[PDB]
């Protein structure tokens, strides 16, 4: 039975293991190593680093870069004894709000190279692949770099068209094709990179064309890559093509298992997705600052702004939003470090929630400041511009909700074929109780609709994406519910305060499922809506763009 | 009696003067001539100018400022006889949104210029300031700027600290102060100025400060400009602060009535209001277009993307949100073309509408475009850019909001000191009735929350920012029910999906009026939320930003 919170709500089960207690899991001895890494990683970015220039400059600072790569933050996760610093994802997660607070730029340029560029290594890699290339990629003396997408395969990676075929001896496989948007393409020496090949049947030798992964050197020859695209944000980042021209690719360099490319892709993208959260929750952290100190100190109709109760209710909605996604970074990666296997739709989730409260939070920090929101040199526009890319890749956010929904559906599919009490801490019995409610209407609601589609539930996309708001909505219940009850336990000194965040913050996410199960079932309404989306869509498909004139006619 | 929509509605009233039948104003002559000037305006901007290039440079280029010279285009609205174009608002409108449509940078600059630059000369001037300023203003000889903000005043514009003290012989004024992010700041060499000056009580003679506003020529001396400032968008519009030191102003150069300088501000912003929806419609049309070409041709996962729902849902939200933000700009500049007197709180809906519709399109836009949209060369990250500001000047959309609900409450709260059956098409019979009630449900909750907080409703800004988004929503609902209903009775070739357009929009509007409505008045966690508002945010204050540490307490 899947010990998964999100599994289980789907098949209206409480399944608590992976969320009550707010887990901890660091030691003494982590603790104190990370403590003192937090130092001087902070320090570096608030004193070398400078977020505005390498916007300006479209690169990392030569400075910064080599800085970098002195504090070992390109082998934050690799083992000690390969060269890294030996983190595990918890600290590593406490690094990355740091580097998410300061410089998304800096950020994706390091995240590319290890939560994606080389993580494969770590995942699948043998002993002789990890004891060859981790220590120059902890080093950063060889950049990584991870390449999937390519001009038509972007959401359907089982749609690529580079292709590696493998030699009459054997010893290695020759690798044709090029790869779109890649970050770190015009820097790295080293690339995971998936191409179709041929691929035997065990029992029959009947062939077909499965993915494959490999690690791929730049030194084997035949590799090129375009100049660095030009962007709305992460500018800092490079984003380039990479062309593979006739590359020689030794056998041994087979990542994983010969046509199991696609589940190694994959896996490496789920296992680094929680680090997108807690960059996030550090960026809003850091916005918070801002718009508050905005509120504090500006006067407006004789007092200053955050008297206001339109300015209060941003701001508090803004807390709430870094709250829930740090809250859900921590126990996504937590379920990690505790040996999870099944964390896959939670950390989907937490990619959703924080790249869209991110965005929002951003947004109204803006609005906060007024016309000075919008100038260069307060410097929020140009994290504004940074985050739109966090709703787009690694994964979709429209991709993911689909799979969030699809994939909790499964195993009630399969099937098909309650109390919070002495768990949440009991000042936050009634907020508890809320989402238990919730999670009973969610799963009515599955259920119905499972029976009523069954297979076919696959193309009903205009229920999923509001299957998968219900999802997100309530494993951010339950994991403020966990943090603030933990909190309350404890009696830490911010307790009082987290179980108002958690509060607020349910009982609006109640409602918001509430409503949105009841417009799924009971609404006569609701399929008027999505007959007329789709005709509506196929009208302006029909003439390429809005059907009405102007009133006046030309 | 108002004859105002919104007027009524707050009062529960159905006053259906002003939106039906969706008006038509232009005579013959005037449709004709219209349609001669949008050719050339509209193959302007095709041939001519380059939104990217201006975006890149952060002006004008010189050949495009000079050829919308040439065209006509900085005196628009400027009657014949005095050299302008001699346009109606609705003639003006029609023109404003081609400009939105290609590059609301040049866009801004024209507006900057002759919406609101040199309005108050068209509205209040004396035969002598208008023979004498609007020739060389319509021909662009002379720029204009409007000069309103200061360091220290936004919103409250009754706050401005720039002084003008009148000479002892009467004949000038001394112009003391300085203004900032002005719109040709650093271009114009006519200004319209609010400065505070001493005014005399007819009766008494007893002297207070108060606004007037002033026309001021660069040429008088004392005046100098800052930089141009560097912004998110609109880059290409010169935003600058403007220095008056010891400035000689004639006294003939009062415009309006010495002291009654704020309402002359205030007409100007009200009576330029409606061009923004204008512009905005223009921009979204723009991006629609776009947004459906992509879809049309991009294939993933087998099929051209137009064919998944969630893609389908997006566009025609867009759509819709194109159709209600055009419908409304038209009919502001209607009402206002046929003589209308209170349109305030229209204007206030469709500054408010346009600019959060024309954000939220654009974003969608982008996501449908995937990486792609993330990407300079497509161009639409910049026009994202632009738009970021539309919701912050010419009125935040939060301090339009607090005037719609307290402007709507005004005359209700004085007198406490239903069918569309024939207005409404028969085809739209059910949504017309949705819309009435509605109104209904908007009005009682009006009523009850006015008698409960009396003058005291001013500070209840949760409240306020809510019944400003029914209004809105209910507005919405009329405008389209307005010109689908015009539509259906014309037999007009896009009628059947202008119906549909105004159903979809209708169905979810008068959901959103019902929920909206109920947790005003029924809803027992209401208050829970607004004080729990006002307590998060004044512990955020307290502390200088997030109050939590993260999970792991350091
Ligand atoms: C700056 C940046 C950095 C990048 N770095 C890397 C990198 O390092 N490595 C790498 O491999 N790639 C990288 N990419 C690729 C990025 O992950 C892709 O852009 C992303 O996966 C989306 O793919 P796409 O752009 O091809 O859009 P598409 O897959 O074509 O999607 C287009 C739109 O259709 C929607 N859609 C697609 N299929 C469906 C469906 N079945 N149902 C409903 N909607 C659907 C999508 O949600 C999207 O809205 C990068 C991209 C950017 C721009
Ligand atoms: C590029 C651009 C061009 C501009 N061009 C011109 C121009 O041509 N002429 C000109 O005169 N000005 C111009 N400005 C000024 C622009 O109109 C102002 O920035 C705008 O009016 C908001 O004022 P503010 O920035 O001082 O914010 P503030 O008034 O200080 O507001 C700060 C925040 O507090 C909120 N707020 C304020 N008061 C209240 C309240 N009572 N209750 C609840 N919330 C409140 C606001 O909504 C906002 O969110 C320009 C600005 C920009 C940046």
């Amino acid at each position: 039975e899947s010990k998964s919170f999100a599994v289980g709500m789907f098949k209206g089960q409480l399944t608590t293991d992976q969320v009550f207690p707010y887990p901890s899991v660091l030691n003494e001895e982590q603790t104190q190593f990370l403590k003192e890494l937090v130092e001087p990683v902070s320090r570096f970015f608030e004193e070398v680093n400078d977020p505005a220039k390498n916007d300006a400059l479209e690169m990392v600072e030569e400075t910064t870069w080599q800085g970098l790569k002195e504090l070992g933050a390109f082998g934050l996760q690799v083992p000690s004894e390969l060269g890294g610093v030996g983190l595990c994802n918890t600290q590593y997660a406490r690094l990355v709000e740091i580097v998410g607070m300061h410089d998304l730029g800096v950020g994706i340029t390091l995240g590319a190279h290890q939560s994606i560029g080389f993580k494969g290594i770590l995942l699948f890699g043998t002993k002789a692949q990890k004891e060859k290339y981790l220590p120059k990629l902890a080093s950063g003396e060889t950049v990584a770099a991870f390449c999937l997408t390519e001009p038509s395969s972007g959401s359907d990676a089982a749609s690529i068209r580079t292709s590696a075929v493998p030699s009459p001896c054997g010893k290695y496989y020759t690798l044709n094709g090029s790869k779109l948007w890649i970050s770190n393409g015009g820097l790295a020496d080293i690339f995971t990179v998936f191409a179709k090949t041929p691929v035997t049947d065990p029992a029959t030798g009947a062939v077909k064309e499965k993915i494959t992964a490999f690690v791929v050197e730049r030194g084997f020859g035949g590799i090129t890559h375009g100049p660095p695209e030009k962007k709305m944000g992460i500018k800092a980042s490079n984003t380039a093509e990479v062309f593979f021209d006739g590359v020689r690719v030794p056998s041994e360099n087979v990542l994983g298992e010969v046509g199991s490319g696609f589940k190694v892709a994959m896996h490496i993208l789920n296992n680094g997705r929680f680090g997108m959260a807690a960059a996030l929750a550090g960026t809003m952290r850091g916005i918070i600052a801002k718009a508050v100190d905005h509120a504090t100190n500006r006067t407006q109709f004789g007092e200053k702004i955050h008297n206001f109760g339109l300015i209060q209710e941003k701001l508090a909605r803004m807390v709430m939003l870094q709250y829930v996604t740090e809250s859900m970074a921590y126990m996504v990666s937590a379920n990690m470090d505790q040996g999870a296997t099944d964390f896959q739709i939670e950390a989907a989730i937490s990619k959703i929630f924080g790249s869209e409260a991110a965005w929002k939070v951003t947004d109204e920090c803006i609005q906060i400041m007024g016309g000075m929101g919008f100038m260069k040199e307060p410097g929020v526009e140009r994290v504004l511009r940074d985050l739109r890319i966090f709703r787009i890749f690694e994964g979709t956010n429209d991709i993911l909700r689909l799979f969030v929904a699809l994939q909790g559906c499964m195993d009630k599919g399969k099937e098909l074929s309650l109390s919070l009490s002495g768990l949440v801490h009991p000042e936050l019995s009634r907020s508890g109780e809320l989402a238990v409610r919730a999670l009973e209407q969610f799963a009515t609601v599955v259920e119905a609709k499972l029976i009523k589609h069954k297979k076919g539930i696959v193309n009903e996309q205009f229920l999923l994406q509001r299957l998968a708001d219900g999802a997100i909505d309530l494993y951010a219940m339950v994991v403020v519910l966990s943090r603030a009850s933990r909190s309350l336990s404890e009696g830490h000194p911010t307790a009082q305060h987290e179980k108002m965040l958690c509060d607020t913050w349910c009982i609006e996410a109640a409602a918001r499922i509430r409503e949105g199960m009841a417009a799924l079932q009971s609404d006569p309404w609701q399929q008027e809506l999505y007959r007329n989306f789709k005709s509506i869509s196929k009208a302006l498909v029909e003439r390429g763009g809005v059907v009405t004139s102007n009133p006046l006619g030309f």
